[PDB]
């Protein structure tokens, strides 16, 4: 009874379809009403509601909010929420049934915020200055525990900001023609295919484990705030592009037909080791390379593959068909560790982003579509389940450095570079029915694969 005037406290404007929308269905009957959308004011209100706790909304909100609210603005709204004015009189119930419950719900939000999304503060020291200054100003007797708990989390995050443990013997590193410390001799064909697969899998596992759901929500990696909203996603996308184009480049620049067949075969071996390692990211990067317009059209090179190499490629390619029907089946059947195919989460998020309005309307004046953010958090959520299981393989630092530095494009555009691959493809297997032209090798190394049975393994 008796809140302050909406005129001095924007959160207590009356609930109407002007400001807030709930799901009206059989699920929303029992218990905590389910939010479909509202003004950001109204969503903040319900994020810190006096009448009940809402752990599920707090989790979804803090995962998704960056698609509709800046971190600086969220802090401003939680402080605005916190600074609750006195009701209009002619306080004791107001203070214990409204204020204290609301202020604890705010401090609970801050606690989830610094616990699970401290990257927001790592990305913006000013954001953290504002949070530290505000939290240190809270002198409420019952607030004390919460304030201490938030301080302890910030201390732990700052520590680990400044400050690999094998649970079983990892396999011995495999060497082919390229020997350790000879990084200048590192090529697709001089490195061991087993170790190429292992070190790309370690690189790709590391890139994949660093991606936060929030880097995907509201397709933020394509918007202009992407380098800050999606740094880990964009490293992973740039990796995929560089490795996919490196495989294409290795195939199409092998002018000598025998060499090119040996190169395509070696790639397919690498694909088999990716499959053994449940690195489906790796599998579908190679699939991506071999269905590329510049490599797809090399009918003579494909034809000359051993039927067994052909078979492994066909099975891999089929994982991708019918909207990755078989990949999705395979992914649910394997034992981690694994690197999921990252592309399909991007695709399925673009479809969900594109297909749902960011807003319910402009008649209520920016009613945020929250249910849209819930559906995307279900997709980003699936990412999480394979991020907590590391590979029992050893880093080969110079191989790691080679693969981290892959730059097939050089200074050219993606476009300039894919035009080049295509002009090269037409040169090496022209659009005529004559046998493929016969070019000399420029490389001297044996074409012979050591295969994908471990050698030093034993
Ligand atoms: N050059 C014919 C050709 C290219 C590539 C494939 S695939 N999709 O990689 O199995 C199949 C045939």
């Amino acid at each position: 009874l008796r809140l302050p005037s909406p005129e001095v406290y924007r959160f207590v404007v009356k609930d109407s379809e002007e400001n807030i929308v709930f799901e009206d269905n059989l699920q929303s009957r029992s218990g905590i009403p389910i939010i479909k959308g509202g003004t950001v004011v109204k969503l903040i209100e319900r994020l810190t509601y006096h009448m009940y706790a809402d752990p599920n909304f707090v989790r979804t909100f803090l995962t998704t909010y960056r698609s509709f609210c800046k971190p600086q603005e969220l802090l401003s709204l939680l402080i605005e929420r916190f600074e609750i004015p006195e009701p209009e009189p002619t306080l004791k119930r107001f203070r214990k049934e409204y204020v204290q419950p609301v202020q604890l719900r705010i401090l609970n939000v801050f606690r989830h915020w610094v616990e699970h999304h401290f990257y927001d503060f790592e990305r913006d020291l000013y954001l953290l200055e504002r949070l530290e200054s505000f939290i240190s100003s809270v002198r409420g007797k019952a607030m004390k525990k919460w304030v201490e708990s938030i301080a302890k989390i910030i201390r732990r995050k700052k520590q680990a900001q400044a400050n690999i443990t094998f649970e079983s013997p990892p396999p011995p590193i495999e060497w082919h023609i390229s020997k350790p410390g000879h990084i200048e001799t590192f090529d697709l064909m001089t490195l061991h295919p087993i170790e190429i697969a292992r070190q790309l899998t370690l690189l790709e596992s590391d890139l994949y484990r660093k991606v936060q759901p929030s880097e995907l929500v509201g397709s933020v990696w394509t918007k202009e705030d992407k380098e800050i909203n999606s740094p880990n996603l964009l490293k992973m996308i740039r990796h995929t592009t560089n490795l996919t184009l490196w495989f294409e480049k290795c195939i199409v620049e092998a002018e000598n037909f025998e060499e090119r067949v040996a190169v395509l075969s070696r790639i397919i071996e690498i694909l088999q080791v990716f499959q053994d390692l449940n690195n489906f990211n790796g599998v579908l990067e190679i699939v991506s390379a071999v269905n590329s317009v510049s490599v797809y059209r090399l009918d003579h090179t494909f034809e000359a593959l051993q039927e067994r190499k052909r078979k492994i490629l066909d099975e891999a390619v089929e994982l991708s068909q019918d909207h990755f029907k078989k990949y999705l089946v395979k992914l649910k059947s394997i034992n981690p560790p694994c690197v999921p195919f990252f592309g399909i989460y991007l695709t399925n998020i673009l479809k969900t982003e594109e297909g749902n309005n960011d807003f319910l309307t402009r008649h209520g004046k920016d009613l945020i579509n929250f249910s849209k953010r819930r559906k995307v958090a279900e997709i980003t959520g699936e990412i999480q389940q394979y991020q907590n299981q590391p590979y029992c393989l050893r880093i080969e630092p110079d191989m790691r450095r080679f693969f981290e530095n892959l730059n097939p494009m050089g200074s050219a555009s993606e476009k300039e570079f894919t035009d080049y691959l295509f002009n090269k493809s037409l040169e090496i297997e022209p659009r005529n029915p004559k046998q493929p032209p016969r070019f000399p090798r420029k490389s001297t190394f044996s074409l012979k694969s050591p295969g994908i049975r471990p050698n030093t393994g034993r």
